[PDB]
């Protein structure tokens, strides 16, 4: 197989170098148009019942724009707010803002337009102290992103009201700073880590071209990845955290892939055959190695397709495109580029034997007492997977930002004087058939059915006042064919129980019950994730194990690899749990202990499983190819793992630098992911490969291979069994 590829690839070097760059610069420049298009809202499971209830309710009554952006006004000099002067000034400023930006807002409404009101809806919104009062601004928008952009437009003067000492609250400021933190963090990463990423791999090489090549190809790969998944975005909206994660994954993985091939080609040109033969056997081995690692990681990541959450789909598409394009980038153009480079690789300039001796003696002292080198780490790793039991999960909120932040502080201050204007109630949608008003008793009978259960919010202290109709906006389409009511579950820890009891309620004659609302919206997501988790885990195990069995003929290695990766996964996620849901360190790292998001764990399990498995197979490719040189396993272990230690450690440190750069973020979730990758890589690099692979490898003796031939022949006739060089 791959001999044909080498024999045809040294033929075309200049042509390939031209065409690949000429066709990928299109995506490189096309990524800006991706930078234009952004979506933010999709986090909930699209196919559940709460989303359908919300959709039909939004159809019947429209959307309520009272909670988009909220400003807290405080008067200078501590003056009675009921005066005329300061109120006149603020109304002047606000109606000037209203007229100046017509399309963004509808206007302003609240207490401050009511001099002497009677109804305790806006007079009671004024604090008894009369030193803070909030007045809301509804925003005209077609959908979510249009509203967010309109609020971004109206930022300057709407924040520059009076002296500028009024604070802004609501969902829109939170979303705006959430999406601004992503850009700030991306700028910080691309300014800080990239120099370190380049110089670390430069020092281990002391070379110009050999150090520049991994970055040169990683940038092209990520540019193509954004181009491809933007082309996808025409058929499916892509979320905005797809911007930093594509960097976070692709940079490291593409640099790793290029680094392996560069190292092999250089170590083979320097010692063995000439340029062409060395590069063709270099592709012979490393091209299939990196291709197998890429197919393993895509097979491990595609199980995320099960979850219907949109941003998960976007992340999966971006990462699979990134890695499968980096694979073909590394195998195709790199071989020809190095072949035409020839002696120019290390000629640019600015230990070998001592380093190989240190590695060999470390391996031998592992062989001194391999079981004593594995039992303590085996015990401590389960000791580290213990703390996952106190795990708790929840949705996104305003506490996902550092407490020192201005918008978070303002939102927290909003509830200091306004107790119950920020409510998240549970909704009961109706299901009417005829389309004209059938009966007026249905609201009463559903009220009684809800009354069959106790433990709910009865602030009015009236048996009937509970469960009132939703405030219907005039712009909505009032179809008398579906009815919505609302009220709030008090303690959101009993939200699951209340939702279960309410969904179990009687659906009346011709009436079908629905349960919407933000608690149900954020609970159906976690329920769907926990229901689709088992098949996700089953495929993540089986597909990866079988696929990595096809790389090399042995069948024992997949078995050991499966539980070597799964236990590392458990250990790193347990360390993350003990660190975050308990906030151990927050005090110093400026975040808050809070439950993690539902989809983040589902993403992280798959991604770290893929990373651990691919790093392990990168290490063990030499381990398995060394034996069929006519040697036994005792020499093969050292032969495989001696020269590999120089390069994988540098690559691991590169990904560690990228993750550490992402650690300095503001959002808690990117901190979660970055620490997860740091801990998983640090474990699998420092301790796992260094005292666990040989520890079980020698203990398994020469039995390590024991490959049945009835499947070994199938392994052979795929053409990819060429693990021996002539």
């Amino acid at each position: 197989m791959f001999a044909w590829w080498g024999r045809t690839v040294y033929q075309f070097r200049y042509i390939v170098i031209g065409v690949m760059v000429a066709l990928c610069l299109g995506g490189g420049v096309y990524g800006i148009s991706l930078g234009n298009h952004v979506t933010q809202s999709g986090f909930y499971d699209e196919g559940s019942q709460s989303v359908a209830a919300s959709l039909i309710g939004d159809e019947v009554y429209g959307r309520d724009r009272t909670s988009h952006v909220v400003a807290i006004l405080t008067p200078p000099d501590d003056k009675k707010v009921t005066d005329k002067a300061w109120q006149k000034k603020v109304t002047e400023e606000l109606d000037q803002v209203v007229k100046d930006h017509e399309d963004q807002i509808v206007g302003w409404v609240g207490w401050l337009k009511a001099p002497d009101t009677t109804d305790p809806t806006v007079s009671a919104m004024k604090t008894q102290d009369l030193r803070h009062t909030f007045i809301s601004i509804p925003l005209q928008g077609d959908d979510d992103d249009e509203i967010l952009k309109n609020y971004q437009v109206v930022e300057p003067e709407l924040q520059q009201v009076n002296g500028g000492d009024i604070r802004l609250a609501g969902l829109n400021p939170l979303a705006s700073e959430l999406t601004g933190t992503i850009g700030e963090d991306q700028k910080r990463a691309e300014v800080a880590a990239i120099p370190l990423v380049a110089v670390v791999l430069f020092f281990v090489f002391g070379t110009v071209i050999a150090a520049a090549l991994p970055a040169i190809i990683g940038g092209l790969a990520i540019a193509g990845a954004l181009g491809i998944m933007r082309l996808v975005a025409e058929f499916t909206p892509v979320h905005f955290f797809a911007q930093p994660v594509v960097t976070l994954i692709g940079l490291g993985i593409a640099i790793d892939y290029g680094l392996f091939i560069v190292s092999r080609f250089r170590e083979e040109i320097a010692e063995g055959y000439d340029t062409e033969a060395a590069v063709r056997r270099t592709v012979m081995t490393s091209g299939r190695t990196v291709v197998f690692s890429a197919v393993i990681i895509v097979a491990s990541s595609v199980p995320l397709l099960l979850f219907p959450q949109g941003f998960l789909k976007s992340i999966t598409y971006a990462i699979i495109a990134s890695v499968m394009l980096a694979a073909i980038l590394s195998i195709t153009v790199l071989a020809a580029a190095l072949a035409i480079l020839g002696p120019r690789v290390d000629a640019l300039g600015v230990r070998e034997e001592v380093e190989r001796g240190f590695w060999g003696r470390l391996v031998n002292v592992v062989m001194k007492r391999p079981i004593a080198f594995a039992a303590p780490i085996l015990v401590v790793m389960v000791l580290l997977i213990i703390p996952l039991g106190q795990l708790s999960l929840g949705g996104i909120s305003e506490k996902y930002l550092p407490p020192d932040n201005a918008v978070r502080q303002s939102q927290e201050q909003f509830d200091k004087l306004f107790p119950g204007f920020r409510t998240e109630p549970l909704t009961l949608v109706m299901k009417r058939e005829d389309g004209e008003p059938i009966t007026d008793a249905q609201i009463a009978d559903m009220r009684a059915k809800a009354l069959t259960v106790s433990g709910f919010t009865d602030p009015d202290n009236d048996p009937e006042k509970m469960w009132k109709e939703r405030p219907a906006n005039d712009s909505g389409s009032k179809d008398p064919s579906v009815r919505v009511i609302q009220n709030g579950l008090e303690n959101r820890n009993d939200a699951a129980k209340k939702i279960d009891e309410l969904r179990a309620l009687q659906p009346p004659h011709g009436i079908e019950v629905f349960v919407g609302g933000t608690p149900a919206l954020e609970q159906d997501s976690i329920h769907s994730l926990f229901d689709k988790l088992p098949l996700m885990a089953l495929i993540l195990i089986v597909t990866t194990t079988v696929l990595m069995f096809l790389a090399f003929g042995s069948v024992v290695l997949p078995i050991k690899a499966a539980l070597m990766s799964a236990l590392t996964l458990g250990s790193t996620m347990g360390i993350l749990t003990w660190m975050f849901v308990d906030g151990h360190g927050s005090g110093l790292m400026n975040y808050t202990p809070q439950p993690l998001m539902a989809p983040m764990i589902g993403l992280i399990i798959a991604v770290i499983w893929g990373l651990s498995t691919d790093y392990e197979v990168f290490l063990v490719s030499r381990m398995v190819e060394a034996r069929e040189r006519g040697m036994s396993t005792a020499e093969a272990i050292r032969i495989g793992t001696a020269t590999t230690g120089r390069l994988i450690t540098g690559a691991a440190l590169i990904l560690a630098v990228v993750a550490g750069a992402f650690v300095f973020s503001d959002l808690v979730m990117m901190k979660y992911l970055a620490f997860g990758l740091l801990i998983a890589l640090l474990l699998d690099a420092t301790i796992i490969r260094m005292f666990l692979v040989p520890a079980v490898m020698k203990l398994l003796g020469d039995d390590c291979w024991w490959a049945p031939r009835w499947m070994k022949r199938v392994q052979e006739k795929l053409g990819l069994g060429e693990t021996e060089l002539p």
